C-alpha cells in the first residue's frame, strides 16, 4: 500500500525520520502499524507510551491491561500487537532495554528485530527516553536491524537536528 507520510528525510534505503509528534504523524497517516516504546507491563505512563494511550482516550491502557492479565509481563527486547485504536490499524508494543536500570543495551537491537515481522511502521527512538539510551546509538541500531520500511518521528526538535548531521 501507498500511506501519505510527508515531509520525512530519507536516511536509508528504508529508513526516513522527520521531526513530529508520533501522535499527531498517527493521526494523520492512520498507519497500519505505530510502534509504542513500551515497558514490560504495558503501564503507558509517559513519553511515547503515555501520549499514544492519551489520545486514544485511555482505551490502549485498558487494552493493555487485559493483555497482561491474561499473557502476562513482556520480555525486555519483546513486544506484542494490539489494536492501533483511532490512531493506526495496530499498535506494536515493544520493549527496548531500562539502561538507566541496569538492563543490557544489547537488547535494543531484539527489540528493533520485531520491526521486521511488519512491512511500514510508524516509529520512536526506542529506549533514548527515559530509558537512557544514547539517541544516537537507538538510530544507528534501528538502521543496522530494521529491514522493512520505518518512519520514525523525533518529537525533539534539538535532537532531531543533532540526529540528521551525524554519521550512521
Ligand atoms: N510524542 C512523541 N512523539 C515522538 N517521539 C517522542 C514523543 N514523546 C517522546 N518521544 C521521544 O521518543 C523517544 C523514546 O522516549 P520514551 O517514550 O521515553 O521511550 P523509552 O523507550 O526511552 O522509555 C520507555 C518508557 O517510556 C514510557 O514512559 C513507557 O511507558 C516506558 O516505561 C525519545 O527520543 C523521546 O524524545
Amino acid at each position: 500500500m501507498v500511506n501519505s507520510f510527508s515531509g520525512y528525510l530519507k536516511l536509508t534505503d528504508n529508513v526516513y525520520i522527520k521531526n513530529a509528534d508520533i501522535v499527531e504523524e498517527a493521526k494523520k497517516v492512520k498507519p497500519t502499524v505505530v510502534v509504542n516504546a513500551a515497558n514490560v507491563y504495558l503501564k503507558h505512563g509517559g513519553g511515547v507510551a503515555g501520549a499514544l494511550n492519551k489520545a486514544t482516550n485511555n482505551a490502549m491502557q485498558v487494552e493493555s491491561d487485559d493483555y497482561i492479565a491474561t499473557n502476562g509481563p513482556l520480555k525486555v527486547g519483546g513486544s506484542c500487537v494490539l489494536s492501533g485504536h483511532n490512531l493506526a490499524k495496530h499498535c506494536l508494543h515493544v520493549v527496548g532495554p531500562n539502561v538507566n536500570k541496569g538492563e543490557d543495551i544489547q537488547l535494543l537491537k531484539s527489540a528493533y528485530e520485531n520491526f521486521n515481522q511488519h512491512e511500514v511502521l510508524l516509529a520512536p527512538l526506542l529506549s533514548a527516553g527515559i530509558f537512557g539510551a544514547d539517541p544516537i546509538h537507538s538510530l544507528r541500531v534501528c538502521v543496522d536491524t530494521v529491514r522493512t520500511n520505518v518512519y520514525l518521528a523525533v518529537f525533539d526538535k534539538n535532537l532531531y537536528d543533532k540526529l540528521v548531521s551525524s554519521f550512521l
